[PDB]
């Protein structure tokens, strides 16, 4: 509604985000990072790392499992300060790709954030759409924030 | 999606429910009931009550006002054996009318509840749909729940 298009079609996806975020450019695994221009804690951003033959999401696991593992190796690793907490995880299926969807709880000291993701496999890569915004705003954002993860298609 | 229509031109309004779900006739002021065959306590529901030149829905106040009003007057009232929380009132607009949105927690002695309304005037009656499930199921259905309470249309 007010968002607005980036679509990818070097690293073969697409997805919305609200009109008068910004790019900020980071450094490998993730491919793009946008944030609000006032608030540069709500931000969405896309994960890609490559996979052996994975052909599928659903052989790295259930979606409960797979959020298990985003959580202990990437989003809250090893003592990184922060803990978190997954919410839930669940699937959807749009064209003809699975998609896995994990809402999670992440502290970092200490400020509470809430965030949203969507992983797919397709080409013998992971996709992770993530977005976050902190726990005070996220009822706020909530239902925008879905529209964002459900607009995630990966090619 | 796995949702079917009710639209109903006598009393000025719409909505989708999901399929399978099968009516109950019930007293005025409630016009539809329809509940899920195997969990009857999930269900969607429509009120209509008439007014006094009281043209729109913002003149009745803002939807937290609304909300504490709702709840107070209709939801938990008197001593109905229950209590209630109101968790969120917020507004839309579709077509050129402010439908109200709000969501709510009942407990009935324990069996706790969780709801969203929608609420909108037109035509000299205010209009509240609103939907139910048991606390547990509320996860599960929240994201249906929200299709269904995004679907009403009064014209
Ligand atoms: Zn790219
Ligand atoms: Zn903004
Ligand atoms: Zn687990
Ligand atoms: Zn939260
Ligand atoms: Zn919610
Ligand atoms: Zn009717
Ligand atoms: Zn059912
Ligand atoms: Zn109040
Ligand atoms: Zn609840």
């Amino acid at each position: 509604s007010g968002l607005q298009a980036y679509v990818d079609s070097y690293d073969g996806y697409e997805f919305l985000y609200p009109r008068g975020w910004v790019q900020v450019q980071v450094e490998d695994p993730v491919d793009v990072v946008f944030h609000d221009i006032i608030e540069t804690t709500e931000n969405v951003s896309v994960v890609v790392n490559t996979v052996a033959s994975t052909k599928s999401l659903e052989e790295l696991g259930s979606p409960e499992e797979v959020g298990d593992r985003l959580l202990r190796n990437i989003i809250a690793p090893s003592e990184s300060g922060r803990s978190s907490a997954l919410i839930a995880a669940t699937s959807q299926k749009a064209d003809d790709k699975t998609y896995y969807i994990l809402e999670y709880a992440v502290t970092l000291p200490a400020q509470q954030r809430h965030n949203l993701s969507s992983i797919a496999v397709s080409r013998g890569k992971v996709y992770t759409l993530s977005v976050s915004a902190p726990e005070e705003r996220w009822p706020k954002v909530e239902d925008q924030f879905k529209t964002i993860v459900s607009s995630f298609t990966v090619y």
